[PDB]
């Protein structure tokens, strides 16, 4: 693996904590210098514009925790609901970044409605995966993925600008997965839950 | 001209100054973390440059989400592990902010070890709460003592196990009275539906 990336992510994290919590004017200035070195290291070794890296890597406030992604797990006739993005042509469970000001089930409901047309409720906590644990490639960011089971209670299948196709798929007919949005192993775990819904919940 | 070497040397020299001159216990710990990382970095890549990773930011947008707090839920014969906090002198489950570089269960095991000296395993996902300027998803993770011993701290003045009717004064930001009640409900009925806000 690339060892340097996880070191630099930890330096930015501590610098971000220092800028939030230090009250010492010379320590605040040391934490700002350290964040700026972290941007410069990322900028040079990924050949990415310095100011772009600052926005993508080093503009959060407060203590730095992993980011939260939500995936909705909706079955019908033992087939799992997937949505295809028009631009990249790849498939994933409905979901996305958790919006500030929304609870996890509100994110699941809103993402399912916007991407698929369906109304959902009857939320179940299924799993929390650590995106980095067996990640294919190195990442600038650390993500926890919360999988929430839901029941379709209304609305109707509807495509959009972003969302070209909405379809259910059986476990021996999976479409081309967006590995960034969901791994094969995360999908296999959801079919294991469908077969035995009283099973232990996966937490990385 | 191998640029990582001068940047790591700068990080080291800043961290050493911070470590020498800070009077705040939390500032000292941050500078100690940075010193520790810089040592680890220098002890690698002897001759070579760092690998260029030109695709690292391809799908990155700088989107901000709720922060993650983790609370470890540790029972011993029907009593729940609490910790008296230096901040307010009130009591809470071991836990805190989830750190970059750690899985949820590594966070739970780490917070329990540093705050109480116990080593835990057998992790179970119990709940995620959020009652909606700071937005927080709080993950309750159950686990069991497999080793270590009870050790109080400069940070953690007392470590006590408490039953449902003898609860100490709770640090309410860290754990509400309803969140603790729910945890006792999981211990008593261990097939209760897991809560997710
Ligand atoms: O919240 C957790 C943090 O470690 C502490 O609040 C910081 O060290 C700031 O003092």
């Amino acid at each position: 693996t690339i060892k340097w990336i996880d070191w630099v992510k930890q330096i930015q994290s501590i610098a971000q904590a220092g800028l939030t919590y230090s009250k010492d004017v010379y320590d605040i200035e040391r934490f700002q210098q350290l964040r700026d070195i972290s941007i410069s290291m990322m900028s040079h070794y990924t050949k990415t514009d310095w100011e772009v890296v600052e926005k993508l890597f080093a503009s959060e406030t407060g203590y730095q925790t992993p980011k939260v992604d939500i995936r909705a797990v909706v079955f019908q006739n033992e087939k799992l609901l997937f949505v295809k993005e028009k631009s990249d042509g790849k498939w994933a469970l409905p979901g996305g970044w958790a919006d500030v000001g929304y609870t996890p089930t509100e994110v699941a409901a809103k993402e399912v409605f916007e991407e698929t047309g369906y109304e959902v409720d009857h939320f179940k906590l299924l799993a929390i995966f650590d995106k980095e644990k067996h990640q294919p490639s190195p990442s600038a960011t650390h993500v926890y993925k919360i999988f929430i089971g839901c029941e379709i209670i209304g609305g109707e299948k509807k495509t959009s600008i972003e969302t070209e196709e909405v379809e259910f798929f059986g476990e021996n007919e999976l479409p081309n997965l967006s590995i960034a949005r969901n791994t094969e192993d995360q999908i296999k775990e959801m079919f294991a839950y469908m077969k035995d819904p009283q099973k232990e919940k996966l937490i990385d």
